[PDB]
């Protein structure tokens, strides 16, 4: 019973606040200004950033024309903070920043005051779900969907009960507050020209869901005070503004901010280029590239493509040629390049840069070189490079963080951390960043939205990963719903995997056509579209036709391994030994120092070690040395040995005369084997003993016929898979490539239960390990409701994510990533030295843990960073609090100080942790 009189309808919109300053900044930003800012950011996104296919698709989903869909999207995005016009939010002010002035200001307007609290986004959902219908004429489902999606902007879309049951009425207010919000919303809509345009339809769940990500990003752009200064110079006075002129200035500011981010202006300027043109360095295209070039002329706008060729065949140029065809011919301006988990992004960027120069004006040089990167080195150089190049946020009022500056920090991690690579139209990063889009994590919809504008290339997919997890399948479903073109690259996939992946993308795209996948010989390119489903075989390159000698080194021989290496390398040659874990690599290297004490031509020892567990600058040094020795253009040593973990297995473009590896799932052993004699140019200079390729696998202890895998390998990989791999490999003397790649992988995963007629204990090991594996998969399937987001076909906008909603901000990497086995759980730590006056840099300045670092000091700290993953110290390290200055820093939030003494020792739980100049971080028992 709240009849508002005309005096109540008067109100004056500008009195309400959305942002407020703290200390040096005494000013504040009116809510109508903020809504106009986010709407302006949305308009400029529509006009200068978003790819044409995305605009056409979303306009079609909305059922209206493009200008109309644009103005309405700007309306919803601007309307994201309408819930701030409540007593609960307006009264939030600190007394020292003038809460009383605002209180008198609202009291003069006749607005009732209540001290009840509620997050403003939930309030926004609660008001929009009715007002968007009763006033603006949207259907109730449309109003509801927009209300929830828009109301989720701070991290999670609200649960149904939060909006429609558990929300206190005093927090929202009614009568006068409804009239005030109606006035703000109407002035917003009039500023964007909504009357009397045709009403949009927003009843598609997946689309509303990623649109929430668009809203969050537009709010982040609107939160940069450098580009969006607060309109009110003081708490004492209310600005007298014109909404239209302010919208114009807001549009200029939005264009400037996004220009600073490098989001403009990627105009393809067609164009219609062949593969030799985009990649001049190649002479004769490889057969896979030729088949892709032939495929390119008929590819459909929403489609999935799977490319299976032996490693070194150049699948990436084919993939990029396809993405280029998508951008030029199908309006998909943009691409995310999803590199393998262990892979560093580093070597890959330059290729993308070169492709960009051949398609875009040299403005590329001003943009991607800073922005498409996710590697830490780009962040370091960007920090060293004056001026303040890092985009910065303030006044992000996240409900479940202590304060708005903390919310601004957590939101600004999107411009500091590796996930930043998602944002730009072109970006290169880890596949994990894309895979997170289907986890129940904060701002998943932001990841769905960032992916929604690009074609997606998944580099180096392994059979083991698509067998052990469903992450890629789910992501493919969501990508299919959002009409995102996808190219998956792999050395080989079992047919069941190709089928389930293509079926996942098709299931997401709604392709009701059910007709079968066409079988084709390896190597091959599978392809699928609406009316089209192809399977194209092509001939392997003659260079791919090799015989690889296979050799086992058993447990009794395992310390003769140094001797076997000595005889094999007596005439020199480059050799690599891939261990499955860091401790195994450190141990093997330490054992190997006696056998190879010599110095290489680069002035560094011929024996070398490479793994991720080093402070980052040391990683840079060791990696530069490794690339310097074993890369295709590198100065190849007469003799060198590299002990390394799987960071070599998936990243660097290396070539070795001899390969040794721990037993692993066969696709991974083959992937490691792809570095063996990788570059033909090195052939003439190879030592005579090593001219015929050889793969040594370290044999497990064998009791009778029953293998006993080492604990580290058993912990890293599924043991049944290790067993199947060992069974498939043990009798072999010679591998016949290309064909043995697909043959071995198909044998290990795809189907055959082959005990082969052996001991009862071996059979028991088979059945037991298989039972454990299946129990793991089944347990992940039953627990899926607590881990994965709902698929695209889910009935309602609410409940796509349920728990731990708005915590905030819940993992993410330490927890959910591990349970879904997206990646190993880990702790980020900064290595420092002990001393009075607190922790120090190694040379030798004191560190202030109590205050956030400046960009230079943060650069120095990040140089000391390392990602600990060893299980023994992981928990005790997490028990160490993140220092209060670091938690208020977007650059260093989540990092843990790790203070070694003068001896390089530090106590961590029951364990000694040691910083070794040769070994890197070493965990050992006292
Ligand atoms: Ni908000
Ligand atoms: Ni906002
Ligand atoms: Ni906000």
């Amino acid at each position: 019973g709240s009849p508002v009189g005309a005096a109540g309808w008067r109100v004056d919109p500008w009195i309400f606040w959305a942002k407020w300053g703290s200390g040096p900044d005494l000013g504040w930003h009116p809510l109508l200004c903020h809504m106009l800012d986010v709407a302006a950011v949305t308009l400029q996104m529509w006009r200068r950033v978003l790819p044409a296919a995305w605009k056409a698709r979303i306009s079609g989903v909305l059922g209206v024309g493009q200008e109309d869909a644009e103005r309405w999207l700007a309306f919803f995005a601007g309307g994201h903070d309408i819930g701030k016009a409540s007593p609960a939010f307006q009264l939030q002010l600190r007394p020292e920043q003038g809460r009383e002035l605002v209180a008198r200001r609202l009291r003069d307007a006749g607005l009732p005051l209540f001290n009840a609290r509620a997050p403003h986004g939930t309030i926004s959902a609660n008001v929009l779900e009715t007002v968007l219908a009763d006033v603006f004429g949207l259907s109730g489902r449309s109003a509801r969907w927009v209300a929830f999606a828009v109301g989720g902007h701070h991290g999670f879309v609200p649960s149904y009960d939060e909006v429609r049951r558990d929300l206190d009425q005093q927090a929202v207010g009614w009568g006068m507050w409804d009239a005030a919000r109606e006035v703000l919303l109407c002035r917003l809509a009039d500023a964007l020209g909504l009357p009397g345009s045709s009403r949009p339809t927003v009843e598609s769940t997946p689309d509303a869901f990623m649109l929430a990500g668009l809203v969050s990003v537009a709010d982040w752009i609107g939160s940069n005070e450098e580009y969006f200064p607060y309109a009110a110079q003081s708490a004492l006075q209310v600005p007298q503004l014109d909404a239209e002129a302010y919208l114009e200035r807001a549009m200029r500011q939005a264009e400037r901010a996004m220009a600073s981010l490098g989001w403009v202006g990627w105009r393809p300027a067609s164009g219609s280029m062949r593969l030799t043109e985009l990649f001049p360095y190649i002479r004769q295209p490889t057969t896979v590239q030729a088949a892709a070039e032939e495929l390119a002329g008929e590819v459909k706008s929403p489609s999935i493509t799977i490319i299976e060729a032996p490693m070194g065949e150049g699948k990436t140029e084919a993939a990029m040629l396809l993405a280029d065809t998508f951008s030029t011919a199908h309006g998909m301006s943009g691409c995310y390049f999803a590199l393998p988990t262990m892979a560093t992004s580093n070597q890959m960027f330059g290729r993308v840069t070169d492709y960009l120069r051949h398609r875009y004006p040299e403005d590329v040089v001003v943009v991607n070189l800073v922005h498409g990167h996710s590697d830490l080195s780009a962040l370091l150089q960007e920090l060293r490079q004056k001026g303040e190049e890092i985009f910065q946020l303030q006044g992000v009022y996240d409900e479940a963080l202590g304060d708005e500056q903390l919310g601004a920090v957590v939101a600004g991690q999107w411009f500091t951390r590796g996930k930043r690579a998602l944002l730009p139209p072109y970006g290169v990063g880890t596949v994990d960043q894309a895979l997170l889009a289907v986890l129940q994590v904060k701002h998943v919809f932001v990841r769905l939205f960032a992916l929604s504008t690009k074609t997606v290339i998944v580099d180096e997919v392994h059979a083991y990963d698509v067998y052990m997890t469903t992450l890629l399948h789910r992501l493919l479903e969501w990508l299919g719903a959002l009409s995102v073109p996808v190219v998956v690259l792999s050395a080989t996939l079992p047919s069941a995997r190709r089928r389930e992946l293509v079926k996942a993308y098709a299931r997401g795209a709604g392709w009701q056509a059910e007709r079968d996948l066409p079988p084709a010989g390896y190597p091959r390119i599978t392809y699928a579209a609406a009316e089209d489903v192809r399977g194209i075989h092509f001939a392997p390159s003659e260079a791919s036709r090799r015989k690889v000698a296979l050799r086992w080194v058993s447990a009794p021989e395992h310390e003769a391994l140094g001797q076997l290496l000595a005889e094999a390398l007596s005439q020199g040659g480059c050799a690599a030994i891939i261990c499955n874990t860091v401790p195994r690599a450190q141990a093997l290297y330490s054992a190997l120092r006696e056998v190879f004490p010599g110095l290489a031509e680069d002035g560094m020892p011929e024996l070398d070690l490479l793994h991720a567990r080093y402070p980052y600058e040391e990683r840079e040094v060791r990696e530069a040395r490794t690339l310097g020795r074993f890369s295709r253009n590198g100065r190849r040593p007469h003799r060198a040995i590299l002990v390394a973990t799987q960071v070599i297995e998936q990243s660097l473009d290396l070539d070795f005369d001899l390969m040794v590896t721990d037993l692993a799932p066969v696709d991974l052993v083959l992937q490691r084997m792809g570095r063996l004699h990788r570059h033909p140019v090195h052939d003439p200079l190879r030592p005579e003993r090593l001219r015929s390729p050889e793969l040594w696998v370290v044999s497990p202890q064998v009791m009778g016929d029953v293998p006993i895998f080492d604990r580290g390998s058993a912990s890293v990989y599924d043991e049944h898979t290790l067993l199947r791999s060992w069974l498939a490999l043990r009798d072999r003397d010679t591998l016949q490539l290309p064909e043995d790649i697909e043959e071995l992988v198909e044998q290990v995963y795809s189907d055959g239960r082959v005990p082969q007629g052996a001991s009862e204990e071996l059979r028991s090991l088979w059945e037991r390990t298989f039972k454990a594996q299946q129990k793991v998969l089944r347990e992940d399937s039953l627990q899926a409701k607590y881990r994965y987001i709902k698929g695209p076909g889910y009935n309602s906008i609410w409940g796509i994510v349920t728990a731990s909603v708005e915590e905030d901000a819940p993992e993410l990497h330490p927890a959910l990533q591990a349970l879904t086995r997206l990646a190993e759980p880990s702790v980020s730590a900064v290595c420092l030295v002990a001393g009075s006056g607190g922790p120090c840099l190694p040379d030798g300045t004191p560190v202030d843990l109590d205050t956030p670092p400046d960009a230079a000091m943060a650069e120095r700290l990040l140089r000391r960073s390392v990602a600990i993953t060893d299980a023994r110290v992981l928990d005790p390290l997490l028990d160490v609090p993140v220092p209060k200055g670091w938690e208020r820093s977007s650059l260093l939030r989540g990092y843990r100080p790790l203070v070694f003494d003068a001896s390089g020792r530090a106590m961590v739980g029951r364990w000694i942790v040691r910083i070794d100049p040769e070994l890197g971080i070493v965990v050992e028992s006292p």
